[PDB]
């Protein structure tokens, strides 16, 4: 045919990008409705409504309502976001007829994102059984991982695995259709040879394998840091169990910790007597409480998904003081910029004092006071599609409180650019920069009576390099890197207790009297952590990682150990980066 001739002569002009505008000085004379329809698609795939609605009228002039172009107007509407023209349009398409695969495939996907479930399934379970037949080729894989979607959205988990194990012999990753779950999950792995559809199935059927199924880990970890005896030289032991069960879309979860905080005893030399910058002791000498000490356990339960998560919970129950923390949290995108807001409420694990609180000595009070609790909200913007750029920035303001403290607020604000120096799907190194500014209202640093003892300088401002190491084989799993920081603090001259309603009216005038001075100080900084993983059957995988914090901060270093169980059985690649058991309290 003459048109044929004509068309292949613009199909022999993709390599340009202006195709569109030589089709269009082409068809000046009457094209019919073939190229037409040609330069519909070609629009469609390449930006969308205006000349899509376009090319739209230009065909609906003469047209005798063609099936394809009313499908087209009805996925631009759904596009647009109009669900009532989108629904005229497809009640607009003719009646149903051999229809090859393909066609009967975007009506099905217009009917589901149009609210039409209901014959969205019979249509897929007619299109399923008639793809399944005929011989591995694109177009069936695709309508088998359309299913297979479209069935973990129905509900059912069980028939969108049957489906994708199934998709896999159409696409082509596998001849003959997996029996057992260890090879499903060995097919699953990623290879740097593959085509979108490929690489698409093989993803989505991993992640549907991953969130269904039962893992239970156990964890133990050593963190703390140096200090003055008493009430600084912290060496903690944490024990955390947790067993993460499929629900819905997303996955449930429940955390159970078991905390046991050592800090020291006093360093007494006078006669029996300490006189420490800790609760009242240097109004009065203190005695009695020589060994500080104390352990808990923590339960909680939340669910989270792709979109939102939530969870709640309560702090170590046996400290000293007690509390319910909870938080909540929303994800979504905008253009190329994703956007994570949450609302939370979390104690602060720096010190025993900010945790669960100390009770001065019977001596001289004998009060409870600490056990900071932080309820803020929070805002993070991420950018990252992947190829040799990423950024990222968070903002939040919490406001501190507590029993027998004075009240406080923060407002912090994180950002950081990380370069990728190898993009590679099993390797990722990467190097950037971090910027930190952080603002408090008042200095609680002190440990006397009123203050809660955590780092809070009134003026923070830090600048640190991380250089990150991320790497994958079969077996192994492990990440090392390190980050070299410069920070700068500010803190203010605040009374050493700020709350004069607990001290006695003996001592008021030299509580009064007594202040903690403040200070300016600078100086570089560095953090190393690292990581490891090593799957060792198909069902218990073992690993460990080393956090050690120099950064000034006064962040404890952490060292922890967790083994992890799979009921299923997972085979696959390996977590890029390992993941271990984060603390509750660092949530
Ligand atoms: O065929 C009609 C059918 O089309 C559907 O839309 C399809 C497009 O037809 C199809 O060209 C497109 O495939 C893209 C794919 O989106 C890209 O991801 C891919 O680029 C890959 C690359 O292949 C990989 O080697 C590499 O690793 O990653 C990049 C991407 O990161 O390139 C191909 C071709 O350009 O996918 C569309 C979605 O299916 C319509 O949805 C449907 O309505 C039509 O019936």
């Amino acid at each position: 045919l003459q048109s044929d001739q004509v068309l292949e002569t613009a199909n022999r002009l993709r390599e340009s990008g202006k195709e569109a505008e030589a089709e269009a000085m082409l068809r000046q004379q009457p094209p019919s409705t073939r190229i037409d329809l040609t330069l519909a698609d070609w629009a469609q795939q390449r930006r969308d409504y205006t000349a899509a609605r376009a090319a739209y009228q230009n065909v609906l002039t003469r047209e005798p309502a063609n099936a394809d172009a009313i499908l087209g107007l009805t996925e631009v509407d759904i596009a647009a976001g109009d669900k009532a023209a989108a629904r005229s349009q497809l009640a607009k398409l003719p009646a149903t007829d051999n229809a090859s695969l393909n066609t009967q495939r975007r009506v099905a996907l217009a009917q589901a994102q149009l609210g039409d479930t209901a014959a969205a399934q019979r249509t897929f379970n007619k299109l399923i059984p008639q793809a399944k037949s005929q011989p591995p080729s694109m177009e069936s894989a695709m309508v088998l991982r359309d299913g297979a979607k479209f069935e973990a959205q129905a509900g059912d988990p069980t028939q969108a695995l049957e489906t994708y194990k199934d998709a896999m012999v159409a696409s082509g990753v596998t001849t003959t259709r997996p029996q057992d779950n260890d090879t499903f999950t060995r097919l699953t792995r990623n290879d740097e040879k593959d085509d979108w559809l490929k690489r698409g199935v093989r993803s989505d059927a991993a992640d549907l394998y991953r969130q269904q199924d039962l893992n239970v880990t156990l964890e133990h970890d050593y963190w703390g840091s140096s200090g003055t005896g008493g009430y600084s030289d912290l060496k903690a032991h944490t024990t955390m169990l947790q067993v993460d069960a499929p629900y819905s879309d997303g996955r449930m979860f429940f955390r159970s910790d078991f905390v046991n905080m050592n800090v020291g005893s006093f360093s007494t030399n006078a006669d029996g007597k300490w006189d420490d910058n800790w609760g009242t002791c240097t109004l009065q000498d203190c005695s009695g409480n020589r060994s500080q000490s104390d352990s808990g356990a923590s339960v909680a339960v939340g669910w989270r998904n792709d979109v939102w998560s939530w969870d709640i919970g309560t702090t170590p129950m046996g400290f000293n003081v007690v509390d319910v923390v909870g938080g909540i949290s929303y994800s979504d995108d905008i253009g190329p910029l994703g956007y994570t807001v949450n609302a939370h409420r979390r104690p602060i694990s720096s010190s025993l004092l900010a945790f669960g609180g100390q009770k001065d000595s019977p001596s001289n009070t004998g009060k409870k006071w600490g056990g900071v609790r932080a309820d803020g909200v929070g805002l993070s913007l991420s950018y990252d599609k992947g190829e040799a750029n990423g950024v990222w920035a968070s903002l939040s303001g919490d406001q501190l409180t507590g029993k027998n403290v004075e009240d406080n607020w923060r407002v912090r604000w994180m950002t950081g650019y990380y370069y990728k120096v190898i993009n590679q799907n099993n390797r990722r190194v990467t190097i950037g920069l971090n910027n930190m500014i952080w603002h408090y209202d008042k200095d609680l640093s002190g440990y006397s009576l009123g203050q809660g003892g955590y780092y809070s300088p009134q003026e923070y401002l830090s600048f640190a390099i991380p250089v990150m190491w991320r790497e994958r084989t079969e077996n192994w799993s492990w990440e090392l890197g390190a980050s070299g920081s410069w920070s700068h603090s500010r803190t203010k001259t605040m009374p050493r207790y700020p709350l004069m309603n607990l001290i006695p009216t003996d001592w008021q005038e030299e509580a009064a009297r007594q202040s903690n001075d403040g200070g300016s100080s600078q100086g570089f900084g560095y953090t190393a952590r690292a990581l490891l993983e090593r799957r060792v059957t198909s069902n218990w995988f073992v690993g460990t990682a080393i956090d050690i914090q120099q950064a000034k901060d006064y962040a404890p270093s952490h060292f922890l150990l967790y083994v992890r169980y799979s009921a299923a059985g997972w085979q696959g690649d390996m977590d890029l980066p390992p993941q271990p058991l984060i603390p509750y309290a660092d949530w």
